[PDB]
């Protein structure tokens, strides 16, 4: 099911250099998308966060996990990524029906969890369609994968290039 | 018959039904007419047509407006009417979207609007995504998506999203 | 007589207004703290928020001026305000109703007597007046000025009047009339 | 100094005239340097005498176009802008407190701000066109993308004239279109 | 004596309970609002003022060195409220320097003491510190990260001026479901 | 010296040095149309190389503007790019659509990026191309004796702090 489909994605993003090292990326996750209980929830939440961070420590990239619209999209990510100058701590606790099961798992997990208000990021994976655009840097661009879905989940993969700029004349080699 | 026009009837209909389009909103569209047949710009111009004129006649019933999200080589750039360019909020550009530069819809609507103009970036109430091409980007903070019993226009996956304030206020906060 | 900080508080509001504190057409922002009034309970609380809303009411008739009423911390000093008053493009609407121990008495008050309230996150405004040390600076354009009063106190609470005015620029030589 | 420069500057504003360079409703920045105009130091009766002529002939344009003008400080008032209250959009500029002086702020910014009806300074801003008058730069005040206007007429007496113009970004890759 | 002496118990005795509930943060900085005229409770001379000012600079000092945390000065509006700080503090990135030297009658006080005591002053136009100490009203909210929260303290004056202190948290969010612990 | 407009350049860099213009890890705009010099390549080489003296003498870096068909976006060497202040953009300057200074120096960089805007606190404008939206507010036009580079109009451009405060305001 959904654990073979995630590895097989992971493997397919690592070795086409989709996680760049010192990047955040940005998860969006309904588990109950990739099943189709919190108990059961959480436990779907648990093997896509050490999924994750196996490929955390592979390839140097870092996440940041979006809760759901009960908490206004609030990102939890680790302090040690915080950044004043871009982000904006707020208080909120994610819980299960308040944030959703994967962001209560990394709250619970990280070392120093915080979080923001909004984020913009390089690249991200939503899972089940809760969508993630409002976080990837301008100018965002879906990622084709030969792996579609993660169970019953639709996935979309989003990475990020600079605007194109000039007129007729202009060149971009 | 035609490709997609059913399963765009029945969302728009869904859509009407559950109060969707408002009065003096903005709907931002985003589209890829080649994921609702699964190929030239011949076949990709008709689909685009048969999806502009839907849209119109919502925007007729409901007096809803809409956008128009282009491909990522025009940096999602956003066609709208003049009418509804607001130089405080947005900030007009110089292109014109193409069927290889912009996308067959984008494309369809500048050349069947009154006074086009594109935008470089917008903030807009709700949105339809058919086909996978992200517009979370354009919708108002926060982004809340709808279910609908229609989930695909011809082979094309199809995201709804609405917006909603902020909710602020610690645990002894009330929102009723 | 009747109510408490009602005499302090009709001769602030007649003093400001001798001054021109309050102008057709500008929004002022409230800042309050009831407890403050009294020195220390909802009913006695929400007695006060009345007679503060009521007064303002009659001083917004008088004068044209409108008033903002900034929420407790719980609600993120979010303020209150009349739909009439919202503009999108300098202020963000969020979801909140203040409540007595969530927002405050007088924004309570104020969210339940309007005819269509709604909550800001942010306003800047050109006055204010803070009654009891809430504080409200982080709500006056910039520059914020105090407004010297005879009265300085309503009931036991402190008060401060706040005024705004542009920023002064120019070197040495420049001129200012 | 009642007659310098006025030749050219009518010739220039006849010019821009013409290829539609004044549009009604909007406003158009002034840079100016006097002494610029006559070439050298020149006391401030002299200075004033320039800064008249050039108001004037600005006002005269302004009544044909409908376009209304916007006058740039010196840096000793931190290149603050005078113009009209009617012109004063609170959402994009901010009011500052200062009094246009010859010697902080500049003969034709303080002629502006003393034969205006309704004067005030703003600390910035941005508006689609502008005439610099002598070098004085304009273009933190010119709409992005600030586009320079060749003119016939290249200098206003001694002063090198420098007209700017505004257009949208052009955007997009090598496949776009923008026509 | 009278203006070397005056507010320096009640100040001492503020800043000690301020420590007490771990008001000062080692790194953060702490805004200044005074008016020395409001201290001693009626106009006084440049003599006198920069007199009181010196003891309030100096007390503000014992913190900073136990605490590790610094101050910035407001101006007065004359000056725009605009800020006098040490350039070891300055962030061009989220602070604008701008021209003034802080004086008695254009600046107050306070900010031209500080302005003349520090190593290497700067002034800025706007900041938003994490903390502050309003002495007689001047108003410091406007410097306060959001959310500003006032501070209770048993000490309600420094001589005649009334004394409020502000701190700053996050803004809570999120609906009634959401949980803060 | 023969070579169009590097006797003049020359003397205006020296002159700058001279009057502390160029500062220790300071970005100066260059704003430059190669054919004002003349009345193109070759001009921009002579610039370019110039500039990058200068530049290892002073330890001041050179930002370099492109021309209105590529919206004024700015080439720099990637090790000054901070994108809390900058971003970056999707073009290659071309003499027809950037200009001849800005392609060559894209070319000659060791790690060439290009930025929709910039701020910084000097520059230097060769032809009228304009800069002023690229200054550091306060804009201050420098004086120099050297008025002109070949046929081109020179324009110098540092910057200072707004001067704040009413009439009894100091300012030493």
């Amino acid at each position: 099911a959904g654990f073979k489909d995630l590895t097989m994605l992971l493997d397919e993003l690592k070795d086409m250099s989709f996680f760049n090292k010192g990047d955040i990326c940005l998860i969006g996750c309904s588990t109950s998308e990739v099943i189709g209980g919190t108990v059961g929830s959480m436990e779907v939440a648990e093997t896509i966060f050490n999924a994750l961070d196996v490929v955390s420590k592979e390839t140097g990239v870092t996440f940041a996990f979006q809760g759901c619209e009960h908490i206004n999209r609030a990102i939890t990510i680790e302090k040690s990524q915080y950044n004043p100058l871009t982000m904006e701590e707020v208080s909120v606790v994610p819980d299960v029906h308040a944030g959703g099961s994967l962001a209560t798992y990394a709250f619970q997990h990280m070392k120093d969890p915080i979080v923001v208000e909004h984020i913009t990021v390089p690249c991200g994976i939503d899972i089940g369609q809760t969508l993630i655009g409002m976080h990837i840097k301008h100018v965002c661009v879906p990622v084709r994968t030969s792996v579609k879905q993660v169970g019953q989940a639709i996935v979309t993969i989003a990475t990020s290039r600079p605007k194109k700029i000039g007129g007729e004349r202009a060149k971009y080699q």
